[PDB]
């Protein structure tokens, strides 16, 4: 279905600035979540690697005009 993964912010940490990435990410046609963290300096995305991509939603935050970058996964640890 869908895939957990989270991104590391350089730029930006404030609420309403960050939840335009919500929007930039629900852009995606091949999403399902993106509850991002306005704080914490973490983007996480739920979505699938069939109609987008890491790569492509990155894009949409460097356009935002700050820089987005995968870490790895949902949380530190957590495997499951």
């Amino acid at each position: 279905v869908t895939e957990k993964a989270e991104f590391d912010i350089e730029g930006m940490t404030c609420a309403a600035c960050a939840n335009r990435i919500e929007k930039r990410l629900n852009k995606i046609e091949g999403v399902a979540n993106a509850p991002v963290n306005f704080a914490l300096e973490t983007v996480t995305v739920e979505y699938n690697p069939k109609e987008a991509s890491v790569s492509d939603l990155k894009e949409a935050v460097d356009k935002l005009g700050y820089k987005l970058k995968l870490k790895g996964e949902q949380d530190s640890i957590e495997g499951r």
